[PDB]
């Protein structure tokens, strides 16, 4: 269909290894964004079938969403915090390059992104 398979969320052949930055990404960054009143469009992959968005996956090269990021963090999928930060950035980029600038979805992305960037400015060493 219009929708790709969702990104992989677990890695069965990697060690379990935390870093205090990965702990912060889950317990501070993701948890704060997840509970935000504007999170809901970003809590799962964009369902281009159900939302009737035939151009979405033509335009977006790297699908990403916070449900995938949440599962990745819970499964210790990321080897390092920069991989996770990259996924958040991708998610926001996708929204900004696809959607019309004055739309609610973009207003919502911006509020989430400000919060994200403020928490990343406080990323522990
Ligand atoms: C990340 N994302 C999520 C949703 C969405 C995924 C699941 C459920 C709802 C979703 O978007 C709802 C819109 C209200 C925020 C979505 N939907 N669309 C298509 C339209 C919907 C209507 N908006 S608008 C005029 O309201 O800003 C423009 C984009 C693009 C989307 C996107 O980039």
């Amino acid at each position: 269909s219009m929708n790709p398979p969702p990104p992989e969320t677990s890695n069965p052949n990697k060690p379990k290894r935390q870093t205090n930055q990965l702990q912060y990404l889950l317990r501070v960054v993701l948890k704060t964004l997840w509970k935000h009143q504007f999170a809901w469009p970003f809590q799962q992959p964009v369902d281009a079938v159900k939302l009737n968005l035939p151009d979405y996956y033509k335009i977006i090269k790297t699908p990403m969403d916070m449900g995938t990021i949440k599962k990745r963090l819970e499964n210790n999928y990321y080897w390092n915090a920069q991989e996770c930060i990259q996924d958040f950035n991708t998610m926001f980029t996708n929204c900004y390059i696809y959607n019309k600038p004055g739309d609610d979805i973009v207003l919502m992305a911006e509020a989430l992104e400000k919060l994200f960037l403020q928490k990343i400015n406080e990323l522990p060493t």
